[PDB]
């Protein structure tokens, strides 16, 4: 079979550049790449948290170290994810708050940390989870940098930016290696008797033809769903959002700081992002048309930040779900074109080069032996709908019951067999998907993390923190106390080091402003 | 809950006193653990091939290292599995046979060495897969060992042995920790009228009370398919042979050597393992009895290896699947008591400490909580399943027409939705499941293994071998003439390994003949 060799990628937003700057990477030769972005038609990017998986799969495919492309989008180090009043009704005399924090946990005799922690509050101890098996959160209380001044690594770490940057830095990269850029708007995508796009029809009346489309222009879907009429999957049935009102606001960074973690700041009908970068922090109430009105959403939004009437606001909404099929026919869907999932988890980029990623494992020749295809929307339909149940395990799991918004997403939910299958397996004291510490290869070979990307760690830091524990610490430890006394040891070490972060980390803003 | 502190096991075959072993290096404390087996119901113990698991996960948990428990079961190396006539029907003229080996196949730029070895194939390439993916066959080809003659390991190994021999030292090694030995025959299980197992009457009149039970009786499950009515699932559906006529027979070692691998020959309904230990290998000719008679399967099996009418045989029967749970109440089947499986994959013993590692993962308390039955039981059925369809996956690809039993494996067998989805994704050029070659802690973290336990390489050597290849090399690689090159330095260096291993290794013979 006849290789693809001409390419085209309708839109010009970090999925659209980021597809760009792979497939230039990920194939070397034989490969003419075109992509067509509207200047009348903006791009998303409402300031963006990610998670570490963006260096190792992303960046470090493309030969871009942290260093070369962090300072050009003026990034921020993240380290966590905060959540205030998740866990209960809000009172203003009480502390709610938990980090989901990244990296591993470690194993005592094939058991995770987590599950000696339980044993210990069975028996009266205090200290919340993620404070006794994570050396960093009160270093993230304290709005210390993830690492110390000469740049020695201290803690698993992501990045907050604006998405407009990464796509612009994506833009220069992927022009300056071939790639075709044309600035303009299609009106008319043109498909054969097969069903097959043959060609697509501009405003100023170019005819573009390719081997192989790669559709990145956002929600519309212009080629996924409008021209191919590939069905999108509502599943305002699993999360009730459906909106958001967002802003930026500035900082006092010199007496405030700069908080090393995204916030999620539970509201009566949503809940509010707060994503710190330098001199200000971009924030947005995401929230459910059905339980509050935009307006409503909006004054709510203002008042949590003491902001004004004048305040310039960035109003949005969408639809939670997926396409049946993201790759269809010569069309591969790729970002907003594919799938949407509110941003509790930072999932949003991550199924853009999560998506790539797979789109070169699965890639095409011009036969488009529908195999691949099949493959690819298999492993799509797993990424999408796995980031979906752990999002909404955040939500059915909470005890608040204060408004109608919180009341619904404890009862009115739609649960797949899959997540609740996790969480009976949870409440009967087991843990769930481990991998090695002594190891951290499970963040070299992605294969593994795609198919496993939410771990013990990560859910027991959710269920946890939103006070729902298993009925009872695993009935294995009962009958071994030197593997208990063993995980003491482990508890005192995450102490030492925690103390150790204290008074060595320099603030998250001072190393941030010797990077400048 | 009251812990479990009083465990009775049914059975003193290899699954017993795997599980008394297991069990009291698990449980440290608070743990009395009985064995009874009966003296009048003989242990299966054929001379068993083994997979390196053995070591990382049964005898590592114990403590004891292959030094230590190898010549004390009379073991010898084993590095492969070579499947004889498989490929076409019989052709003296010809050379039919093929490898599957131990161990990872290296990956180049996130693509496997097979694939790559597909490309050139294309091209007019004509040397087998195996040989030019892995360093070793040929060495084995040369019966040559499986380390340098200081103990040097230079390939992946497993084992060759008599099962009853391990089953004798785990005994001893079990015993002196404290287990309980009974030397009886239980007639009469008592259930309550809930259902669980009250109390075990034994032959001498002794009545045996527990708050968990081990079924490790053998295929008639005295306790789980008997007491419990638990239903066997038979899969004679999905795989044909249900019986075998087996013996010992006697080897030339000094003019001949030892294989340091097992060996699969194909007959005419069915197949013949041959198992190599020092002065001997065992043998036995796998058949289904609708398609030749025990007899004719005799005369084949004698005929075979030139053995006389008055040659002792082994004549053995068996039910091909498990049952639809391996634990029920407060019972446990741990071996054939739980499942059964041709042994075309050495995959018998495994399923015993794969299955002990997954009891304890699952440990119950007196309470039973039927989420962690559940839960274990999903564990052993996703076990079984995936290595029967592995196996099944050498009958339904065969070439061979020329008997009615390779007929009906080409056309009549009932295949999985599991096994169809991965053969389609292989056919498609698409590599199945891979890990990372250059860390190897796959091997060491047992939660991956169990899950992925047969990866790309070892479906390759199975479909390789059998001559059903993909439709087409990967569409990417036409991308990528660099990825293509770099492959090329990794089989020019995979030759000279070769070459080394051939000048270097001491035979098979002479290594075991050096650990006496
Ligand atoms: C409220 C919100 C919060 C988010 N928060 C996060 C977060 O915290 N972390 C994270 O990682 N991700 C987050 N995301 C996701 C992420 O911001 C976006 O998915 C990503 O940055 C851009 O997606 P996109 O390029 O596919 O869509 P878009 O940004 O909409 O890109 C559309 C592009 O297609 C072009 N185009 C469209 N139509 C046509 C046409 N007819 N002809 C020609 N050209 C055309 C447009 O000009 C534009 O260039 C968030 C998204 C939203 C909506
Ligand atoms: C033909 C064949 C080939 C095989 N090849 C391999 C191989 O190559 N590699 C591999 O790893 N595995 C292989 N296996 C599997 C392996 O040999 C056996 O599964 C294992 O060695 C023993 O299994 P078991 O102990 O559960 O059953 P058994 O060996 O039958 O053990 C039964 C025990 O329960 C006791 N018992 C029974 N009944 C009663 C009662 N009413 N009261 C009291 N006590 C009782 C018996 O006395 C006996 O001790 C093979 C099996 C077969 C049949
Ligand atoms: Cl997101
Ligand atoms: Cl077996």
């Amino acid at each position: 079979n006849k290789p693809i060799k001409n390419i085209v990628i309708v839109g010009g937003g970090t999925a659209g550049w980021m597809a760009a700057s792979y497939l230039v990477r990920a194939l070397q030769q034989q490969a003419n790449i075109t992509l067509i972005e509207s200047a009348a038609i903006p791009r998303i990017g409402v300031g963006e948290a990610t998670i570490p998986s963006l260096q190792k799969v992303f960046f470090d495919f493309l030969g871009i170290p942290e260093r070369e492309w962090m300072p050009q989008v003026n990034g921020a180090f993240k380290a966590a994810i905060k959540f205030v009043n998740w866990r209960k009704s809000p009172d203003p005399s009480r502390d709610d708050h938990f980090y989901h924090l990244f990296g591993n946990v470690p194993n005592c005799d094939g058991v995770p940390l987590t599950h000696y922690w339980l044993r210990k509050r069975e028996q009266g101890f205090q200290q919340p989870m993620e404070y006794a098996c994570y050396p960093q959160p009160g270093a993230l209380d304290g709005k210390l940098a993830p690492c110390l001044s000469d740049g020695t690594r201290q803690m698993s770490h992501a990045w907050h930016f604006d998405a407009h940057l990464v796509a612009d830095f994506l833009k220069r990269w992927a022009v300056e290696r071939g790639v075709n850029r044309v600035v303009d708007e299609v009106v008319d995508v043109r498909l054969n008797n097969r069903g097959y796009i043959s060609n697509l029809l501009t405003k100023e009346g170019r005819t573009l033809e390719a081997d192989l489309f790669i559709d990145c222009s956002g929600m519309r879907g212009l080629l996924i769903n409008q021209a191919l009429k590939e069905p999108f999957i509502d599943m305002s049935d699993y999360l009730l959002c459906d909106s958001a009102v967002a802003s930026a606001v500035p900082n006092d960074d010199a007496r405030d700081g700069v908080e090393p973690y995204t916030s999620s700041i539970a509201m009566n009908s949503g809940w509010t992002w707060k994503i710190p970068m330098l001199g200000r922090f971009g924030s947005g109430y995401v929230f459910s048309s059905h339980f509050t009105s935009r307006d409503q959403a909006t004054a709510d939004f203002l008042k949590l930040w003491g902001l004004s009437d004048n305040q310039p606001l960035n109003q949005i909404k969408f639809r939670v779900g997926r396409n049946k099929r993201a790759w269809v026919n010569n069309c591969v869907s790729i970002g907003l074109s594919s799938c949407f999932l509110e941003p509790l988890e930072s999932t949003g980029i991550y199924f853009i080069y999560a998506a790539l990623y797979q789109l070169v494992k699965h890639f095409p020749d011009t036969s488009f032996d529908p195999r691949l295809s099949d493959a690819f929307n298999a492993e799509i339909v797993h990424m999408f709908d796995d980031c979906r149940d752990f999002v909404q395990a955040h939500y059915f799991t909470t005890s608040r019951d204060d408004t109608p918004f919180w009341l619904a997403n404890r009862h009115d939910l739609r649960l797949s067999d899959a997540i609740k299958e996790k969480v009976q397996r949870y409440k009967a004291g087991l843990p769930l998907t481990t991998t090695s510490f002594d190891d951290s290869t499970y963040y070299e070979t992605f294969d593994y993390e795609f198919k496993n990307k939410w771990l013990n760690g990560n859910y027991y830091c959710i269920f946890a923190g939103l006070g729902m524990l298993p009925d009872r610490s695993l009935p294995l430890l009962q009958h071994r106390p030197e593997s208990i006394e063993k995980a003491e040891a482990m508890f005192a070490s995450i102490r030492r080091e925690a103390e150790r972060l204290r008074t060595s980390l320099p603030t998250n803003y001072d190393y941030l402003r010797s990077l400048r």
